């Protein structure tokens, strides 16, 4: 056996500057892979592994729009594709939807990904209305062949963004929130496979709960004092920026971290939190971890999928 490999690839503009953003943060114990036909933005990417594809199609250009370009592009590089995924047990694929690298290699990739047997999980975007109606129609087009690409799939419209902000927000600082979405999702698997909980979750159990489901949500929550636990869950399955939000999931994975303090009646509020806001007769799979480092501070970890 071997301890799950995670790697996290973004694919084109959008999913580039996430994985460099996200590495800047700091995420350890996860492989990142850069993938772009534009060779440009590629240089200035923080990634270890960098995978230029379409070198003959765009000759180190961007797609300019065309999706039909990003899939071919992605077609052409298949082996490096493949090579750079090799060992993964588990890849997220991240791109934003509607130009011409990411709408259509993003699939491509998450295709790769899959049949070579890693759990795959797509986090991706659709444009701005203000990016017009071809451009949503494209991005469109995208998300659902990412759909029939992976195990699941979290989509956050960027209109969402306008929600957050105020007048003043700078746009890299919403960008910042939307990379929230996929980075604090692969810490809690990532936290999951590494600790042996009291009530233990670990990589099989992810698989159950993410292999050809469709489409998901992963939130994580952190509160302490009075309501803690109830706070803390209804944190973790907020949704302002998900297409997906958790009514009507069928199926949930659910953690909840906490010090010694961590009480019985708690952890139950919590799983009634999360079973009542999906309003199904939910499935979970339960999992508690005690860690004496924290004091009056709970963290809820969700997983939901089964729409
Ligand atoms: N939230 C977010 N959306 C982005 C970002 N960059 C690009 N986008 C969105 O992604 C779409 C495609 O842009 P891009 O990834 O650069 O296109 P590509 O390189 O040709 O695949 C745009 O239409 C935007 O809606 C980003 O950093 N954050
Ligand atoms: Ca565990």
């Amino acid at each position: 056996g071997h301890m799950a490999t995670l790697k996290v690839i973004g694919v084109g503009g959008g999913g580039n500057n996430a994985v460099n953003r996200m590495i800047d943060h700091g995420m350890n114990n996860v492989e990142f892979i850069a993938i772009n036909t534009d060779g440009q933005a590629l240089n200035l990417s923080k990634a270890e592994s960098k995978i230029q594809i379409g070198e003959k199609l765009t000759r180190g250009l961007g797609a300019g729009a065309n999706p039909e370009i990003g899939k071919k592009a992605a077609e052409e590089s298949r082996e490096q594709i493949e090579d750079a995924i090799q060992g993964a047990d588990m890849v997220f694929v991240t791109s934003g939807m509607g130009g011409g690298t990411g709408t259509g290699a993003a699939p491509v990739v998450a295709k790769i990904a899959k049949e070579m047997g890693a759990l795959t999980v797509g986090v991706v975007t659709r444009p701005f209305s203000f990016e017009g109606r071809k451009r949503q129609t494209q991005a469109a087009a995208g998300v659902e062949a990412m759909k029939a690409a992976v195990d699941t799939l979290i989509v956050i419209p960027n209109d969402r963004l306008l929600d957050i902000v105020d007048k003043s927000t700078p746009m890299m600082e919403a960008f910042k929130e939307a990379d929230n979405v996929l980075r604090q999702g692969v810490q809690g698997i990532s936290d999951l496979i590494a600790v042996s909980g009291e009530v233990n979750l670990d990589f099989a159990d992810v698989k159950t709960i993410m292999s050809n489901q469709g489409s998901a949500l992963m939130g994580i929550g952190v509160s302490s004092g009075e309501n803690r636990a109830v706070e803390a869950a209804k944190k973790a399955i907020s949704s302002p920026l998900l297409e997906t939000s958790i009514v009507g999931a069928q199926g949930v994975l659910m953690n909840i971290t906490g010090g010694e303090s961590l009480s019985l009646f708690e952890a139950q509020e919590a799983a009634d939190i999360v079973q009542d806001a999906a309003d199904e007769d939910v499935n979970m799979i339960f999992g508690t971890v005690i860690n004496p480092e924290l004091q009056d501070e709970i963290v809820v970890t969700v997983i939901a999928t089964g729409f």
